[PDB]
């Protein structure tokens, strides 16, 4: 089997991407944030504290003839951005782009943190990291991909995120029309439950490539590119007037600037992030200070190849017995 679904930016900045997901019978379609940095499929629901729901579409398990309470199971998750959610668990039929999993754990939120409430466009998350990170207790549950994998034509999914435009998540096949040149594959460590890999270096604009190993995670659920402070300083030094602002929470730059590109290495291959991808616009409405899309990972504890990086590539998440990651230009 295969599946193919379009993923759509939630706003003009590509702060996140939503993908429609069918849950239950008859289908209830929710727009979920596909997150290769976590491993829970959770949704706003009829059980979510009413004051914490503000415009989201909810899953109502009592209206699904295939929903079953997973007795005794609870979940609770905290994300790197400080947000969180928790609740109980149903199993139900879940379909993405024509690919159907029966008996998928659908984690129903009883509580969500304010950032989730305040984002009316995201109805929940669909985790695509390794199932070892799944938070369901006392019986850990499998991700949608893990459940689907054996049925797929090939045990892979691909992320093809757009810049200020829709893109595609495919399951079970590699669309050879969706990228240019070849796909370069690179080793993955699953030790921390992430799609963790090592970039071979970077360049800023038309500058020389610096060969240096940068361990980090491919994370579709993180907006920005978080890299070591040395790398990030080298980038922003090429933008007149850019500075790290403790009050804003990262590098800012004059909105009048033209940003240089940023290149990262994948083996001997190179992925170029155009400068415009690194612009996250005014820090507040009407400001001439703009927020940068490359930020320091210092104090996160891990480097994160988030959407800023991934949207410059066609990315293969290869879930073979020994997982790997592939990157192509597009």
């Amino acid at each position: 089997s295969t599946g193919s679904a379009t993923t759509t930016p939630i706003d003009s900045l590509d702060d996140a991407y939503i993908t429609p997901v069918q849950i239950g019978t008859p289908a209830q379609t929710l727009n979920l944030d596909f997150d290769t940095g976590s491993s829970d499929l959770w949704v706003f629901s009829s059980e979510t504290t009413a004051s914490e729901v503000d415009g989201q579409t909810i899953y109502t398990p009592s209206k699904s003839t295939t929903a079953k309470l997973l007795s005794g199971a609870t979940w609770s998750i905290s994300y790197g951005d400080g947000s969180s959610s928790s609740g109980d668990v149903y199993t139900d039929t879940v379909s993405v782009g024509g690919l159907t999993v029966t008996g998928q754990a659908v984690e129903s939120a009883k509580k969500v943190s304010s950032s989730f409430t305040e984002d009316s466009t995201i109805d929940g998350l669909l985790g695509l990291a390794f199932s070892t990170l799944n938070t369901v207790s006392p019986t850990q549950q499998k991700t949608f991909f893990d459940n689907a994998k054996a049925s797929l034509d090939s045990p892979v999914f691909t992320a093809d995120l757009g810049y200020h435009a829709p893109g595609t998540y495919n399951f079970g096949f590699i669309d050879t029309t969706a990228y240019t040149g070849s796909i370069t594959y690179t080793a993955v460590s699953t030790k921390q439950g992430f799609w963790e890999w090592t970039s071979t270096g970077y360049a800023v604009g038309s500058g020389t490539f610096k060969s240096t190993s940068i361990d980090g995670i491919a994370d579709t659920g993180t907006t920005l590119l978080y890299l070591p402070a040395t790398v990030v300083s080298a980038y922003w030094a090429q933008v007149s007037g850019a500075k790290s602002s403790s009050s804003v929470g990262g590098y800012v730059f004059p909105c009048s600037a033209t940003l240089p590109s940023f290149t990262f290495g994948v083996g001997s291959a190179r992925i170029v992030i155009p400068g415009d991808y690194i612009d996250f616009g005014p820090i507040s409405t009407g400001s001439s200070s703009c927020f940068g899309g490359i930020q320091s990972s210092a104090g996160i504890g891990i480097n994160i190849f988030g959407d800023v990086a991934l949207k410059a590539a066609f990315v293969v998440f290869n879930g073979a017995t020994t997982p790997t990651l592939g990157f192509a230009s597009k």
